[PDB]
């Protein structure tokens, strides 16, 4: 169990003005810190944010959150469930800003909702320093789905924040799970354009300077923002991601046209990861992995994801028998026998 703390700075809020927060299970004898960003799509105008407030309210408000959460997968403290970082300090940051962790806009006079995801991350880090993060030696910012994209948008800002607060020794790293999407041709972009204006969304400065005014939406796509990043980032992406296929209007007797479409999507995803040295990409139809209890089961080329992450740690201190770049080459879903059932 991780226990809830609402933010002491109550001006940093969820969508409806209620305080944001974080769940914490500390580990005294450890100097490693894992901050996990929850996912859950997003909303981009008044009417579809209102819809989300009726039937997905816990993603927009803290008024109904429980006092405790169970840590699962990489947030588990048990070595059998979490061979990678079972002894670490564990933090789960709930997603209640509906802005892919990019917003910096208060509730107001002219704003029905607050979109403060980027400021929520910054405030959690600030308040955690007084609870032991000041002694840390590695801070891993991780996340799944919209939280995975949020890692890409925020990892360098967290590094910059700690450097300016006087903590140059804390090594900030990123782990982006299922947040690496393609702006490809559909089988049969305005939502994100149109949300960044609604959220006052912020993107990393170097990527902003490449694409410039009005084109910041480009920085929500992994293969375009990752080359501008400076912190080390490990990328986990299923080759046949279910969220990707949904937006592409694919619904799984597959005939030639769809066969080529699916095979092409795989090969395109594979291509965008060829120059990503730390990555894990199985040939499976799925979505998210790192906080699932059975995340230890999947393997690429004989290496599991917890092992690949351990090899990543060793690389940041070629390694014999301990690889870090693991991308499937077989071209159809399920062609890896270890895929989730
Ligand atoms: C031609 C063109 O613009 N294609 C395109 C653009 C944006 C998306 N957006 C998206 C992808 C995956 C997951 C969530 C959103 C998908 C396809
Ligand atoms: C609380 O957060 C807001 C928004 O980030 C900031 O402007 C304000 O200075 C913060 N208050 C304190 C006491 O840090």
């Amino acid at each position: 169990d991780l226990r809830l703390h609402l933010l002491l700075n109550t001006s940093v809020t969820c969508n409806d003005g209620s305080p944001a927060g974080y769940y914490l299970k500390e580990s005294r004898g450890s100097r490693r810190w894992l901050l996990f960003l929850e996912g859950g799509w997003y909303c981009f105008n008044r009417e579809n944010c209102d819809s989300r407030y009726d039937t997905m309210r816990r993603l927009m408000s803290s008024r109904d959150w429980p006092r405790t959460r169970t840590g699962t997968g990489i947030l588990s403290s048990q070595p059998e469930e979490n061979p990678y970082w079972w002894n670490a300090n564990m933090v789960f940051i709930p997603y209640c800003s509906s802005d892919v962790w990019s917003g910096a806009s208060s509730k107001s006079e002219k704003n029905e909702y607050a979109f403060m995801g980027a400021l929520i991350i910054q405030e959690v880090v600030r308040e955690l320093l007084g609870r032991g993060l000041s002694g840390a030696k590695v801070l891993l910012l991780a996340g799944s789905s919209a939280g995975g994209t949020g890692v890409l948008l925020n990892v360098d800002r967290v590094a910059e924040q700690l450097e300016k607060l006087g903590y140059p020794a804390i090594q900030v790293r990123g782990l982006a799970d299922s947040g690496w999407f393609l702006d490809n041709k559909q089988y049969r972009t305005e939502a994100i354009r149109r949300g960044i204006r609604y959220w006052n969304g912020v993107v990393p400065e170097r990527c902003r300077r490449q694409f410039q005014e009005g084109e910041e939406w480009n920085c929500f796509f992994g293969y375009k923002v990752y080359p501008t990043l400076r912190s080390p980032v490990f990328v986990v992406q299923w080759l046949f991601d279910e969220a990707q296929l949904t937006v592409d209007n694919v619904h799984l007797p597959v005939q030639e046209g769809l066969r080529l479409y699916i095979q092409n999507l795989g090969r395109e995803l594979r291509h965008t990861l060829k120059d990503v040295p730390a990555s894990f990409a199985p040939a499976c139809l799925s979505h998210e992995i790192i906080i699932r209890s059975h995340w230890t089961d999947v393997q690429v080329k004989g290496t599991s994801l917890p092992r690949a992450l351990h090899c990543w740690d060793r690389s940041l201190h070629p390694l014999k028998g301990c690889p870090v770049h693991l991308v499937d080459s077989c071209p159809w879903p399920h062609c890896n026998p270890s895929c989730p059932t």
